[PDB]
């Protein structure tokens, strides 16, 4: 509350650390469904169904331009990528499995770097 603060967690490396994580996601062999925005002209149903599209290259551009106010808003957008994937793709598909695998890969890196 006013004039009552918890001890200051050092957040000075968060930017760099989220950038490293994103690099590691980008270079994963199962990243290919997530690297670029889904083409809304060429994928029937996507524009209507997925209200907030998100992909790795869009997170990179947001990150590099100071559009994440803190590391939680960064995690929210990564999770959005996987939640979108789950909404549109059957679990038993290459893309569906890719999203599961990447969500796991991310959640571990996230816990290991910050928790």
């Amino acid at each position: 509350s006013m004039s009552v603060k918890k001890p200051k967690r050092d957040d000075s490396k968060d930017l760099a650390l989220c950038s490293m994580i994103l690099t590691e996601m980008e270079t994963h062999e199962d990243a290919w469904p997530f690297l670029l925005p889904v083409n809304l002209k060429l994928v029937p149903g996507y524009k209507k169904v997925i209200k907030k599209p998100m992909d790795f290259s869009t997170i990179r551009e947001k990150l590099s331009s100071g559009q994440y106010p803190n590391l939680e808003t960064f995690a929210l957008d990564v999770r959005l990528v996987f939640d979108n994937c789950e909404t549109f793709n059957e679990d038993d598909s290459d893309i569906g499995r890719a999203g599961h695998n990447m969500r796991k890969y991310f959640e571990k890196k996230w816990t290991d770097t910050f928790k």
